[PDB]
This record gives structure tokens, sequence and C-alpha cells, in this order.
């Protein structure tokens, strides 16, 4: 539909906020405790593990949980929880009208992935697979589990698909290619669908079913990955919010079902405008930098040009190597009592809606190609009626990954 | 504290000089943290105080500068009057000839050359065996760095330059005299010291001294030099930019100061295609701790990650050649941190005593209070030069 799809997506996010409100009722988190992004990632992690049918030593397999952070005596304190995977399954179905609602689970998953894309470096994995560190710019979706289906695969960058393909060929060079090969060609046709020139499509045809793929196909997958540095694929960008934001909205009395919801329009921008989200800050960490990290993760903007990202946001989105923060998630061995909460700035000034024969053609179309965001509107402008003229500083570095110093995933 | 203030005033000088030539070349923050730009500025000031041995208009020096333009790196060649850079160097040291700061940058270039370049073809052309690569520290120093340069020169370096002058055959003999007593002072048994006395005390040096100087160079493979930790100018530069005062905080090349400064360093390097940025990181890491001749199991324990031999690295060196496409390359942070920090009768005696022969702390520790017990794996190779494939200097 146009709206029938908007009812389904609204029923899904509605589901996620209902699930969050009730698990905050049953973990006894105050309002402030419910608005901490750390608490919300733990509940997201628990409900994802509860429904991990494929993955279900001294650890109970019917139990899940994680770190929860609570206000006691004027400080934050790490309190660990354990919950039956069956009881979280029942609470999730209770909050979705008895439905499995796998689409809400993949939604939370896409949010985790985009958060990881904005936060963690993957250079070490890129080198050990034969790819260049420059291809960091194409590593969207690289952290997605293999249980995210088509939704997961739509947001995977050309680099992600090339990396998983190199690794599968790497493990076939070891004569163990019997019956696991339609899996190989489905991910080849998924990367095929991601290319946007008949030349790269044709080369991805040649890569598909060579009966015995090895280092010759690996070098083809590297040629087509550098090919996507100039002639870019078309990958989906799903704006997925942490559970605590749908949570607060459903608490507020916002009806996602009858109002509808789209990940592509202004809905995510509008909800983030009225967000109250908190984050634990490590000592010597800039809370605005942590805010840009979360902001860029909620709009899957880690691969977009920073000048386009700064225009939309109203404040400058600096490269990752110039941030004074590390991840959102707090490790088990960090002193939580040394840390304090800071409101995350997540608002935006504007919103938006944005040696072979096939090797000679691509080289030509790379030499040929000449190297901004024109779907940018004011948040008063509910319809896409009056686009806004972009204002960048062209001197500013385009890439989020220029001079990256981020910790490896 | 006086030597610690002196060394601190010298390093402080180097960071001031780097900040000033970055303000005057208009290099951005990121551009200033590129080790390639930093080697070019070091080379210019070294060449400006030379015209013989410090290492086309003769009154100008310069080199390649790498700038961010339109999302890529671009090689810009620069030229500067040798007097104008000399004046900036003196401005940054309170009008003093900071000769020690110039030697410092030199020892850094030398240790970098030791970690990067193979010398086996020079060794064979001089009559020495390639195994003696372990003793070629300081081999790329210019031929007048004085006592500071000569103190870090390995037994093999001194043997090679001594064989090399004898190969061509008072005016050029006091040079021979000092170099023999400098290599004599580097030995640590009366037998080879006495043997170096006889080679030094020789009317007509020839094939007999060359073979003697080879016997005592193999002697130094069993019966075994200064190690100066020198950082590139961009690291002192960033630290003095931070407001770190090296003079009243003091600085030693031997302690934890280099470890501590490297720990919070932000240094970038251009990576050639198909080069491992971690391998380039190990290359620079080993150059800043002059550890190209130290045992890799000692180097790996100290660093917390394995320091592999040079022949198994996937890099070719930091300096970028005239012919290489800079726009094809990208910058990567160099991992420079460390897990820990640290501190024929004579022929008969030597041969007998050769067949005979059978300080690591955490950075929390500040002072050497609680040593850590070293934990190696003997199967890991000990020499940086095992199966070396590096390009000849």
């Amino acid at each position: 539909n146009a709206t029938e799809i908007r009812a389904s997506v609204g029923r899904m996010v509605g589901g996620i906020g209902r699930f969050y409100i009730q698990m905050c009722t049953e973990l006894k988190l105050s309002d402030q405790e419910g608005r901490l992004i750390q608490n919300s990632i733990t509940i997201e992690r628990m409900v994802l593990s509860a429904f991990d049918e494929r993955r279900n030593a001294g650890k109970d397999p019917k139990k899940t949980g994680g770190p929860i952070y609570r206000r006691r005596d004027g400080k934050w304190v790490r309190e660990l929880i354990l919950y039956d995977k069956e009881e979280i399954r029942r609470i999730w179905r209770q909050a979705n009208n008895g439905e499995d609602a796998t689409a809400g689970l993949t939604h939370m998953m896409i949010w985790h992935s985009n958060l990881n894309d904005a936060t963690y470096q993957r250079t070490r994995a890129l080198v050990r697979t034969g790819m260049d560190p420059r291809m960091c710019s194409l590593m969207q979706g690289s952290t997605l589990p293999r249980r995210s289906g088509a939704a997961g695969a739509a947001i995977k960058g050309v680099g992600t698909m090339v990396m998983e393909l190199i690794r599968m060929i790497k493990r076939g060079i070891n004569r163990n290619f019997w019956r696991t090969r339609i899996a190989y060609e489905r991910m080849c046709n998924i990367l095929k669908g991601k290319f946007q020139t008949a030349a790269q499509k044709a080369m991805m045809d040649q890569v598909r079913e060579s009966r015995n793929p090895g280092n010759a196909e690996i070098e083809d997958l590297i040629f087509l990955a550098r090919s996507a540095l100039i002639l870019r694929g078309s990958i989906a960008h799903k704006s997925c919010l942490p559970a605590c934001v749908y949570g607060l909205a459903v608490a507020s009395g916002y009806d996602f079902e009858r109002e509808g919801y789209s990940l592509v329009g202004i809905d995510p921008f509008r909800l983030l405008q009225n967000s109250q989200v908190f984050s634990l800050i490590r000592p010597n960490e800039n809370p605005a930098h942590k805010s840009q990290l979360v902001w860029m993760a909620c709009h899957s903007a880690a691969f977009e040009d920073l000048r386009v990202s700064s225009f939309i946001r109203g404040t400058r989105v600096i490269p990752r190597g110039q941030l004074s923060t590390r991840g959102v998630q707090i490790a088990s061995n960090e002193n939580v009592e040394a840390m304090d909460s800071s409101t995350l700035e997540l608002r935006s000034r504007y919103w938006a809606i944005r040696t072979s024969d096939m090797r000679t053609e691509i080289i030509r179309m790379m030499e040929s190609a000449r190297p901004q965001g024109r779907g940018v509107f004011e948040l008063s402008d509910e319809k896409a009626t009056n686009p806004i003229v972009p204002s960048f500083d062209m001197s500013n570095e385009g890439s989020y990954f220029f001079g990256d110093n981020a910790e490896e995933y």
C-alpha cells in the first residue's frame, strides 16, 4: 500500500514501545531509568536472544539477561538481571497481540547494526580478507546476524556482501564444496541487485556459478568493490530508533497504528525531535560527540557525506577520528559510579527523504564519472513542497572515516 | 633533573619548530599529524644546517608536502630559503643553535632506516657476511654526526666503514684512529679491545686488518651500544600544542617518557595499496623504540601484540617515492601504543670464550616499583631479520 504499509509499520513500532513499557514495569525502572539508552539496548539484546531459535560453558540455556543501570543514592549502579527466555518471548507476544512480530525484532536488529556501523572500525577484518581499508565506506550492515532475512540484506553495503563472499570462497579453497551453493548464489544475486551498471551486473553474473570459485573470483570481488568507490550501488537506509524512543511515544499516548509510520520520511525526524534519551558518559568524554554518534546511528548516516549530514542536523557532524567518545554500550568491568548521565542531542534543524572485457568498460566508466542532498525540507513542511538550498563548507572532509581511530569491532 | 630539563628543552624545541612550520605552511590539524609531512619538515631543517654532512638552487631546500584537497591526498612540492628555516629553528629554541635537536631528528631517521631497509648487498660488497645485519644499527647516519651519532652505531657499522676506507689502498688517519677506538670502546672483552688496539696501531692497514675486523664482527654475534628512543617531530609537536612543557616536566629517552608520549599519540601514515596498516604501525613503533636489533619476543611482550619479523610484513616503508600515485593512497592511524614500558693469540682467547658462552613495568607504575615477570614463547623467532625480504638502502 501507501498507508496499509504505514499501518503495518506503525503496528510494528507500536509493538516495540508496548514491549519496552511493560519490561520497564516488570524490571521496576523509573521514568529516568527507562530513558537511558543503556537500559534499552540491554532489553533489545535480551528479547533478540530469547527469539534466537537457531542459537536457542556453565550457563543456563533457558536464561538470558544483561546489565541494567539504576539510580541509587545519587549515582548510577550496574545491576545484572536474569530472565527466562520463555517469559521474555511471552512479554514480546503479549505486547504484539500474540503475534511473533519478527519485523519488530529485525527492526531492533537493524538499529544495533547501524549503531555498530557508526561506532566500530572493521579495518582488521578488511585486511585479513584481502580488501582495502578504504572500503570502510561500503561496510554498512557488516554486523547483521545471518537471521535478518531480506530486510538485513537490503541495508548491507557492497563491501559487506563482497567480504562474506570472499570468506565463503576462502573456506572452499580448503575440496569441501558439496551438499551450500544456492546460499553462495543468493548472496551473489543480492550483490548483483545492489549494482547499478550493466557492466558490474555482468561481472557479478560471471562470479555466480563458476562451479569452483577460488582466488580468480576473489580478485573479481575486489575489482567490483573498488568499482563501487566511484560507480556506487543503491543500498537501503532504514532509520531505526532504540526501543526507549518508541517506548516514551507509546507511553505519551501516540497511536502509531492510526497515525502510520515510515522509516524514510519525516516520522523518525519528528519523533527524535520530541525524544528525551540519556546516555552514560565515560570520564573525559564529550557528551555532544556521544550525541552525534547516536544521532548518526538513528538516521543510518555513518556512510553519508558529513557536509550533507551537518546541513540536515544544524550542527557540524565531524569525522569519527575527531570524536572524544567510544561506544554507547558499557563494558562489565567499567566503574559505572564514576560515570554520569547526559541528555543526548538528537534533534535536527531539517528533515530529509534521500584483463577482462567487463573490466575495460568499468575502467572507462570510472575515468568518465564526475564526482549533495536535495531532499531536505523544514520540519514545518510536512509535505515535500519546498526543498531547502544546502549550505556546506566545501573544505570540510566528506567521509565519516577520514583519520578514523575507532576501536575494532 | 638538570639533564632531564636539558633533554626536555631540546624536545620542546622540536615541537615548537614543528608547530611554527605548520602555521607557516598552513597545514590543517590532520595534515600536521601525517608522518610523511613530518619527515619532510625534519629533512628540510636537517638540510638547511648542512651543505656537507647533516642530511637546483643551492640556497633553497624543501620536499613533498601532502595536503587534503577534494577528499584525497595531493603531493605538493615546496621550496624554502635555507636561512629562513634556520631562523625558524633558532626562534623555536630561543636563538640557540639547538644542535642536539638536529642530531635527535637524525637518530630518528637512522632508526627508521634500520627498521625499514636491508643492507645485505652493502655487507657482501664489503667482505662481511649477511648474518651481521644484527649489528648494522646507525649504518645510515651521515659521516659527521659526532659522538651522539657514533654512540648508537653498531659493531657492524663501524667494521664496514673501517673495511671501506682500507678497501681504497696523517691526512685521513686520525679519522681511522678515532673510528678504531670508537669500535674498541664498543667491545666488552680485553681480548677484542686488545685486538682492536693492534688493528688501530698498524703502519699499513690492508687485507690482514680487513680479515681481523671480520673475525671480531662475527665475535660480536656471540660476545655482544646506545639505544636512543627518538620520536618524529609531529609527536613532540602535538604534545607542545597540548600545553605539555617538556622543560619543567623533564624528559629522558631511556625511561617511560617516550612510552607515555607514544601512548597518547595521534599519528597518521599514507598506506600504499595492499599494505597492512598494522605492519606499517609495527615498523614505526620499532623505529621509535630503536628495537630493530632487539629480540622480537622482548619486543612482543612489551608491546602486547606480536612483533613479527620484517620478511613477513606487508609494508614497504613510510617515505613516498617521486613516482607513486599519492591520490591512489589513503591515510590510516598508526597503532603506536605499548602494553608495558621498559628500561692470533687474542683470536685463541675469543674463540674459546665464544664456544664457552651459554626491566618491564606497567604504565600505571610511574616508577619501577613492581617489575613484571616476562612471558615469551621460545618457538617465536628472535631476530627481526629472519627471512628478511626488505629493499636494500
